[PDB]
């Protein structure tokens, strides 16, 4: 069909991989997981298009409320959809919207002297211009519109819509018409030779070899014998594991490090020791190897796509058996495991097992006891699953059986726990199957918390159908926000040849789901496109000419056809519910900074003030680190709230798109330390001493009584960046990467460096800030402990969350971020937070950082 073959090439331009080069590899896997995931997701998509208007309200406009919500008086602007006629009434902050509603509606049957037929039922209340809702069973100061409209002073707008309008929203949005176990020999394999080899002719090639189960070998490895460099190596030799082929666990895979010597990392290549059919794998292997920058088991089981440049391992699987052999099923594995004498020991040794299973690594004997006493672990500890998989002997049959037997009767975890167990230290089936299970219960506001990390676990995954992608696949069909973000985290890794294929695949699946989406999501790339393309002509013309040159040809080339096209009328990358409308090109510019980042504005007249959005475009750094030093602080934020602290923070998007290419969102009203501080002359902030120039630009934005608040908002803020860049270990701050809100409100920018890289990141506390926190006061004390109070209570808050950000902070090592590639990284966390300590202990040591940062600060308080 016509219709068919538009989409398979639309879904090819989307994702930024033709469909033919799936088809090409000749693989039964991507030809297995492509033909049940499309399968899958047309199956959301008949669920979605006949879901009743509220349904398709929550798919389409998931409800953004606070966290606390998961009296005072308030006025809001209504409107009836199209009709330019508005209604201004009094509402309170705890009334719910349907009272909003029925007196939207008493007005208009005033206004047009009709009995109104529609009862507050039959519609839903949008913000204006906006893909956002108000709806539910929920006050509306519990809506982050309305609490945003608060906190500013801004009344809120919104516009009746019916439920006949959101049908045809679903409509107009629909998807077009239609035995191992007796194999007790030592596992081996014949190592033939090495192809395109490229080092230095005076040494010789050594190839390690390693057995796996996630980072914990299943044995010793083993490496071949020396042989002179050249093009193609030949072995022709037999490596045999100190492991029996019936021990071998299903997530078994076998790790080659190829290496040159007089050591010199050369390449290296993984393999799954059984295929996603559950078949122990036989016969030849070409290996082609990835290039080293030694054996790594968190490294890509599949082979280098360059089949060209890349280095070549040929490998011999043996044949075991006349038969092939497969995995044994769950029902003999339980039936294995059904058998083991329980363990009954004294009240001493009840004492010793709980010190440790309430309790880091474990010595012999402590691991020893964990093992004895599992069916315990099992009914009175069931939290301590992870310490008793990492005691488990994953290199022994009869062992995994006992463990995968009380696993299979485990109760469901809590959501922290799961997020544990996705780490690479836990790469059995049926534990990340577990880990799954048990994380179907988050909220999607939780699950869009955590996207970022679950997207980074696929990495991990040695297949490419796997109980996760199906999670993040159904979830996301399931709500538009999700599936936005889920896009977007694959397609920003399409220039990534170890996750290409992967992501291609859940990308063309979800598209297969979702039809419209894939179209509104191609509109958002041919911006991208033309971004770059004007980035681009921007870099060469920032070398040539003065800037009012290059800003007015960059006007010019926008004010093209195609470029107020492609660049006008979509939902922003960075958050679907912002409609970007009329790009202001006057309005239009570029940064100064080396990648010489594009600065977009624009307006809506629908939206009216809230319409008015900038975007950056940034070309050339890779924002991954950025976003999520961002995502951890946006984190932090949600934590205080629960807790009831609004520490009036500014949680910006930034979202990578391509290849070191993304966007940031603009915070308009806003400008940075450094330039306040520049004290330029003919202006209200003009001052006698550099010092009172912060408070005089804050007195200029806020005049009369308004300087209260935004002397407190400023302090607030102040005690959240102050313990987001200490707990993360944000260094390389300085006044041109802090910024303000007129409000009062500071904020970070350009987060190049955390986790103290590696040199521990002192707290920081500067006389400028100290200087508006006191009121301009040289000595306020009320003021600045009032501040300390703030820093200490947000500090002991993460504390008890710090759990959440180590395994967090795990999975994130996934990503393969430079200042996040170990264990030393994640140290900086652990001592930042204090978590081998008690909370006096951690306070007392706070406090004592806190007073070094004070006395280091009085330093420029002396002159
Ligand atoms: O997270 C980043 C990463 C790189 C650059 C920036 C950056 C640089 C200048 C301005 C700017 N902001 C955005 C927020 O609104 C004010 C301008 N962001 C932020």
């Amino acid at each position: 069909d016509r219709v068919k073959k538009l989409i398979n090439s639309q879904i090819s331009l989307l994702i930024g991989k033709g469909l033919h080069e799936f088809d090409s590899l000749r693989d039964p896997e991507v030809n297995d997981f492509r033909t049940k995931m499309r399968q899958f997701c047309e199956e959301a998509a008949a669920h979605r298009q006949q879901l009743g208007w509220v349904e398709w309200l929550q798919y389409s406009f998931p409800l953004q409320l606070e966290p606390s919500a998961r009296n005072r008086a308030l006025l809001v602007n209504v409107k009836f959809e199209g009709s330019e006629e508005s209604f201004t009434f009094q509402v309170s902050t705890k009334d719910m919207p349907l009272a909003l509603m029925a007196c939207a509606l008493r007005k208009k049957a005033t206004v047009f002297r009709q009995p109104l037929v529609e009862q507050p039922e039959e519609y839903a209340l949008q913000v204006n211009g906006r893909h956002e809702y108000l709806y539910g069973n929920y006050p509306l100061c519990h809506f982050q519109y309305i609490c945003s409209c608060l906190h500013s002073g801004l009344t809120p707008h919104l516009t009746m819509v019916h439920s006949s309008s959101i049908l045809a929203m679903r409509d107009e949005q629909s998807n077009p018409a239609p035995s191992l176990w007796s194999l007790e020999q030592p596992f081996s394999i014949e190592l033939i030779e090495g192809r395109k080899v490229n080092a230095d002719e005076r040494m010789k090639l050594v190839v390690q070899a390693g057995l796996f189960h996630g980072n914990e070998m299943l044995c010793k490895t083993v490496s071949s014998s020396e042989v002179n460099v050249c093009s193609e190596p030949v072995w022709k030799q037999r490596l045999e594991f100190d492991i029996s082929v019936c021990d071998l666990p299903r997530m078994a895979r076998l790790c080659f490090a190829l290496y040159a010597v007089v050591d010199c990392p050369i390449a290296w290549a993984n393999l799954m020791l059984f295929d996603y059919k559950d078949q122990l794998k036989t016969g030849e292997r070409c290996l082609y190897m990835w290039p080293s920058v030694l054996l790594n088991p968190a490294g890509t089981v599949r082979g280098n796509p360059n089949t060209e440049s890349a280095a070549a391992l040929v490998i011999y699987l043996p044949e075991v058996a006349p038969h092939p052999v497969y995995f044994p099923a769950l029902e003999k594995i339980l039936e294995l495991g059904r058998h083991g004498e329980r363990g009954r020991i004294t009240e001493e040794e009840q004492l010793q097992l709980r010190e440790i299973l309430e309790r880091g690594e474990l010595y012999e004997h402590e691991k020893d006891l964990v093992w004895k006493m599992r069916h315990e672990v099992q009914e009175h500890f069931p939290e301590a699953l992870a310490r008793l998989l990492l005691v488990t002997k994953w290199n022994k049959h009869e062992d995994v059986a006992q463990m995968l037997y009380l696993l299979c009767s485990w109760p469901e975890l809590p959501v922290l726990s799961a997020l544990e167990l996705l780490d690479f230290s836990f790469p059995d089936c049926y534990v990340g199957s577990f880990a799954i299970k048990s994380l179907r219960k988050l909220t999607d506001d939780e699950l869009f918390q955590y996207l970022l990390q679950l997207v980074q676990v696929l990495k991990y995954e040695s297949y490419l159908d796997c109980e996760l992608t199906k999670f993040l696949l159904g979830r996301a069909l399931a709500n538009r926000k999700i599936g936005h973000f889920l896009f977007w985290h694959l397609r920003s890794e399409m220039h990534v040849p170890s996750v290409a294929l992967r992501f291609g695949l859940i990308m063309e699946a979800y598209c297969r789901g979702s039809t419209h989406h894939m179209k509104v999501l191609m509109k958002q790339g041919e911006a991208l496109s033309k971004l770059k393309a004007l980035n681009d002509f921007v870099k060469v013309s920032s070398q040539k000419t003065t800037k009012p040159q290059t800003k007015e040809m960059m006007h010019m080339c926008m004010r093209q056809e195609t470029y107020m096209e492609a660049l006008s009328h979509l939902q922003s990358p960075l958050d679907p519910s912002t409609l970007l409308e009329e790009v202001c090109v006057e309005q239009c510019t570029f940064m100064d900074s080396k990648m010489k980042p594009l600065w977009i504005m624009y307006s809506s007249e629908e939206a009216g003030s809230a319409g008015n959005v900038g975007i950056i475009f940034k070309n050339g750094d890779d924002l991954r680190q950025d976003m999520l030093t961002l995502q951890m602080i946006q984190l932090m934020d949600v934590l205080w709230k629960q807790e009831g602290l609004d520490l009036r923070m500014t949680p910006y998007g930034c979202l990578p798109t391509g290849d070191r290419t993304g966007l940031i969102e603009v915070v308009l009203h806003s400008d940075t330390i450094a330039n306040i501080q520049l004290n330029k002359s003919n202006m209200a902030a003009t001052a006698a001493f550099n010092k009172d120039a912060l408070l005089n630009w804050l007195k200029s934005k806020n005049p009369g009584e308004a300087l209260d608040r935004a002397i407190e908002e400023f302090t607030l803020s102040c005690a959240g960046y102050c313990v987001a860049t200490y707990v993360l270990g944000i260094g390389d701050r300085h006044s041109d990467n802090i910024m303000i809100r007129e409000s009062g409100q500071l904020f970070h920018i350009d987060f190049g460096h955390f986790l103290g890289n590696r040199e521990r990141v002192p707290f920081i506390l500067t006389y400028d800030f100290v200087h508006v926190i006191q009121q301009g006061k040289t000595n306020n004390s009320e003021k600045f402990e009032r501040f300390r109070g703030y820093c200490e209570r947000a500090y002991t808050i993460l504390r008890r969350h710090g759990l959440l950000f180590l395994h967090l902070f795990a999975l994130m090592r996934a990503a393969g971020l430079p200042e996040l590639s170990c264990s030393k990284d994640i140290q900086y966390l652990k001592d930042s937070l204090a978590l081998g300590k008690t909370e006096e202990e951690a306070l007392k040591h706070f406090r004592v950082k806190f007073n070094e940062a004070l006395r280091e600060s009085w330093k420029t308080k002396v002159n």
